[PDB]
DNA sequence: CAATATCCCGAGTACATGCACAGGATGTATATATCTGACACGTGCCTGGAGACTAGGGAGTAATCCCCTTGGCGGTTAAAACGCGGGGGACAGCGCGTACGTGCGTTTAAGCGGTGCTAGAGCTGTCTACGACCAATTGAGCGGCCTCGGCA
């Protein structure tokens, strides 16, 4: 049975839909997974907020 | 006080939305990977501190009238409201582009070795530009000479 990433963090949004589109915003070069964890949650809190 | 208007409440009104469904593409999951860079280690520099002194500036004041500020000004239209015109609004279809799929083959990235371009070197080695001073010019205001208009 497979997890969720989004279910580890706690959060509503797509923690590994992100990381995929920040990988296509990246010089030539790779993004931890401990960045899409604290990316996410910090565009829901803009969502609860507007 | 009268009148036009905004506010408010209930009937009646399409479809919008939230949902359930099939199913597909991708997020996960595991194993592997090197290497980014974390971390650790000194190197050596400047960021900072700390003093003595002049001279530039800053702060202060004084005098004052410029400029702002105000009132009162006189003059003409945006607004008000109406009449009044045409134009923005709601349906029928064509086919052309856009998409999308196929197979189109151009070029880049990579790893190769060779080598010359550039960017840190100098006291380079000066000498443009940087003060320092002099000289010219214009303009403005103040005296001074000289015709004429209003008054004895």
């Amino acid at each position: 049975k497979a997890v969720s990433r989004s279910q580890r963090a706690g959060l509503q949004f797509p923690v590994g839909r992100i990381h995929r589109h920040l990988k296509s915003r990246t010089t030539s070069h790779g993004r931890v997974g401990a960045t899409a964890a604290v990316y996410s949650a910090a565009i829901l809190e803009y969502l609860t907020a507007e």
